Parts: C-alpha cells; sequence; structure tokens
C-alpha cells in the first residue's frame, strides 16, 4: 500500500516530510530539493506509478491533486501565481515512479518550463 | 458564449484555425502555435475557467480528464520516451490566455528546473 518508492514510505509515515494537507486520498508535502521560493508535491495515496499508466477512472482523482494544490497555493499565500508540473517519463524528467503534482511559486517562472 | 471570449473560445467555436488533435463533449487538443518542444500541444476544457485558482471542486472530473486525454493524445503521438505537462497560473505562472489549459510536451529531453 502507497508503492515500493520513497513516496510511499512518506505516505506510510516511515520517513519525515514536511506535509502541507492530507485527506484520505492524497497527501501533499513540501518538495526536498526546492527549485522556487514555495515548492511543493501533490501525490495519490493510491500507487500509480506514472500519469501515462492512469486509467480513466482515475479522472476525480487526478483533478483532486489539481484543485487540492490550488488550494494549497492559497493557503500558502502564492497569490502572484504559480506553476503546476506532471512529469512523465526519462524525457519529462520523472524523478520517481510514483505520479505527483509539482506546485511551484514565490518567484516568476520562466519559458519554455525546461 | 459557449466556450468564452478568450481566442481559446474562438477555436472551439471554430471560429479561428487550429490543428486539432482529439475533441470531445467536454474538451479539445490542439497543437501550440509557438510550440517549445518538438511536441508541444494543449488540452482545453469547452467550459470557460479562466485559470486553475478559480476552479470550483465539482470541476474535479474536467480537470483529471484533459490529464488522461493529454496522456492519451501523447502515446497516439508517439511520445514513447516521456513528457511534461504544465499548468500556467496567473503573473508568476507567466499565464497569457485566461483559459484554463494544459501544456503537453515531449520529443526532446525537458530539464530542471520547469522555468
Ligand atoms: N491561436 C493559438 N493557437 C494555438 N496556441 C496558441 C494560440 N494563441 C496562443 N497560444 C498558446 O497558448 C499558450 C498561452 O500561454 P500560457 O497562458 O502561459 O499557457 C502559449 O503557449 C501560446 O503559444
Amino acid at each position: 500500500p502507497g508503492g515500493d518508492t520513497i513516496f510511499g514510505k512518506i505516505i506510510r509515515k516511515e520517513i519525515p516530510a514536511k506535509i502541507i494537507f492530507e485527506d484520505d486520498r492524497c497527501l501533499a508535502f513540501h518538495d526536498i530539493s526546492p527549485q522556487a521560493p514555495t515548492h511543493f508535491l501533490v501525490i495519490p495515496k493510491k500507487h500509480i506509478s506514472q500519469i501515462s499508466v492512469a486509467e480513466d477512472d482515475d479522472e476525480s482523482l487526478l483533478g483532486h491533486l489539481m484543485i487540492v494544490g490550488k488550494k494549497c497555493a492559497a493557503d500558502l499565500g502564492l497569490n502572484k501565481g504559480y506553476r503546476m508540473v506532471v512529469n512523465e517519463g526519462s524525457d519529462g524528467g520523472q524523478s520517481v515512479y510514483h505520479v505527483h503534482l509539482h506546485v511551484l511559486g514565490g518567484r516568476q517562472m520562466h519559458w519554455p518550463p525546461g
């Protein structure tokens, strides 16, 4: 349950993380390697390894990650905006094979997005 | 009006041209006019939502649908080595069109940080 990645360990509370929000199906916490003054992740508790293998039934859950992300961003005072990112695979630069939504703010985000 | 006032609303109603990848009752996927990767397209809802920060709770399935369509289009376009999904919110996010949309970029190595 939670999967065999470091994010699984975080979900199971086996290793520490700075948790922002939790409910019965997702978890939001600050990234250990922040790329902006505010940088956190929203992850599902269901182990979906990558967005490319998500099913149609996961539709509401994925949207839930975004809504939680939006709400956490507001709570963290990101009133000038932010960027949401999902990485897939090698080219996408996905670092952990557990689906995660990046939320970055507190500075001007630039273009291209990597 | 169905689709809203932005240029994306006009694309939805076929009033200005677009290179469309996928269309159903809830969304539309089309190629970006200023690609930042060899493949770069957008997935947008047909319902006008100005930005992700004002999305409502019952917009959850719709937002998730954008992602599912995004990943399916990516697969259909042969992005087998991966891709990056992006949502720009507000000034710090660099948002320029205030109709919610998901970027999907691939066909090259994406770098970190993501802007
Ligand atoms: N007529 C158009 N057709 C397709 N893509 C567009 C059009 N106008 C703007 N875009 C793209 O939409 C995005 C809007 O910027 P942003 O709001 O930061 O995502 C940019 O990537 C633009 O290149």
